[PDB]
């Protein structure tokens, strides 16, 4: 069977009961995770461990927290108290598990599923071939020797329009943006970097990126995390929102994709 969970921030115990709620198996099931595995919740450091522990059974594409993570793991960012990342900053293995994942993908895609999956949805302005091409190239810097110099400059909010004529460290700052910050976009598929409520309270003429008819969402499905103000609902037919806030007293949702099939688990907090 297939599994997709929505941002999991650090809430082990959830995650766990949760997998053992649908008897997830590996080497019979696979996981799809959205992304943000860290901060907020308490047990960042046991779900990058068991993550990572499941090798080709999880499909993981990174969130913006755990580029933050990544940043700070570099001396790049200031460490808050809020997300909760000592024990798993001061973890023996800590340069194992982080270097680990900052080799994960930005985009996974199975074609046999016509499904698509990133942290925060594919921007409007992308065809799948451009999407597949950024997701590369950011890939690329992550997993180089030279990652930290990447992580400082992926810090900003412009520019908010794609074109295939962006080059340096515009360019790289746009793709992380559009993979793992996107929310609202004006009419014209521009990203707003500011606004994080909910459509219905969100000011005009602002439209949640999904409401856009975009080139990959016309011909894939696409499954996201990170916008958990959404809750999950209000997404036209084959756009899946799976963050439903489980580290702020929300829950975590599970869907099995063969039969499109929900499973929730409350949250602890
Ligand atoms: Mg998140
Ligand atoms: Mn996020």
């Amino acid at each position: 069977a297939t599994y997709l969970i929505g941002d999991v921030h650090g809430c082990y115990d959830e995650l766990i009961a949760l997998l053992h709620k649908v008897e997830f198996t590996p080497g019979k099931d696979t996981l799809w995770l959205t992304g943000d595995l860290v901060a907020r919740g308490p047990g960042s450091l046991d779900v990058l461990r068991y993550v990572k522990s499941l090798g080709d059974s999880v499909r993981l594409v990174l969130g913006n927290h755990d580029l933050h993570l990544l940043a700070v793991f570099a001396g790049i960012s200031r460490n808050k108290p809020k997300d909760r990342l000592t024990p798993l900053l001061e973890a023996p293995d800590a340069d194992e598990l982080l270097n680990w994942l900052r080799r994960q993908p930005l985009l996974q895609i199975d074609e046999e599923k016509k499904l698509v999956m990133a942290h925060a949805g594919i921007t409007p302005q992308w065809d799948l071939q451009t999407a597949k091409e950024c997701a590369r190239d950011v890939e690329a810097v992550l997993s180089s020797d030279s990652y930290p110099f990447f992580l400082d400059a992926m810090y900003g909010d412009m520019p908010n329009n794609w074109s295939p004529e962006l080059r340096g460290l515009g360019r790289l700052r746009f793709i992380t943006n559009a993979f793992t910050r996107m929310r609202f976009c004006f009419p014209n598929g521009q990203l707003d970097m500011y606004s994080k409520e909910s459509p219905e309270e969100a000011p005009a003429p602002l439209k949640p990126w999904f409401a856009i008819p975009g080139p990959v969402a016309e011909e894939y499905s696409i499954a996201f995390g990170h916008w958990a103000s959404l809750e999950g609902k209000g997404t036209p037919e084959g756009i899946y929102a799976l963050d439903t806030g489980c580290c702020w007293g929300g829950t975590l949702t599970c869907l099995r994709w063969e039969d499109k099939q929900y499973f929730v688990q409350p949250s602890n907090r």
